[PDB]
């Protein structure tokens, strides 16, 4: 496969539910669940190389990493983490995080690409799962 390009959502389901079991406060949700409503994302894959750029209004990532190789990152409400993405499946990523300090929800995400050509990303924690749907821009 390859993930590199510009990616527009078309669904979201459960992020505020996500936000919830994370313990983020109904105020500081609000604003978190509004503009996560609409990420841009680009990817620029080579093999196992990616760099990953998520933005809305209120917050921007931006990750490098190779898949296979250990990393640190934040999750998605912003604890410094390590991270390891596999492969999956053929055309599916799955990483794993480790909180680098304390106790936490057991968090992960998930990356794949669709046979009829679009992107799902999964987030979870605990036991609750947050779904993204993107088409190419
Ligand atoms: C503003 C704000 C937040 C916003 C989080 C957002 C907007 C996350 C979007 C995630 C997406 C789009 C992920 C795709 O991989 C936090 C950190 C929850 C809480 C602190 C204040
Ligand atoms: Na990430
Ligand atoms: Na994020
Ligand atoms: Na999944």
């Amino acid at each position: 496969p390859n993930f590199s390009g510009n990616w527009k959502i078309i669904r979201s389901e459960n992020f505020e539910e996500l936000l919830k079991v994370l313990g983020v406060n109904v105020m500081l949700r609000k604003i978190a669940v509004a503009a996560a409503s609409k990420p841009a994302v680009e990817i620029k894959q080579e093999g196992d190389t990616f760099y990953i750029k998520t933005s809305t209004t209120v917050r921007t990532t931006e990750i490098n990493f190779k898949v296979g190789e250990e990393f640190e990152e934040q999750t998605v409400d912003g604890r410094p983490c390590k991270s390891l993405v596999k492969w999956e499946s053929e055309n599916k990523m799955v990483c794993e995080q480790k909180l680098l300090k304390g106790e936490g929800p057991k968090t992960s995400w998930t990356r794949e690409l669709t046979n009829d050509g679009e992107l799902i990303l999964t987030m979870t924690a605990d036991d609750v799962v947050c779904t993204k749907v993107f088409v190419r821009e």
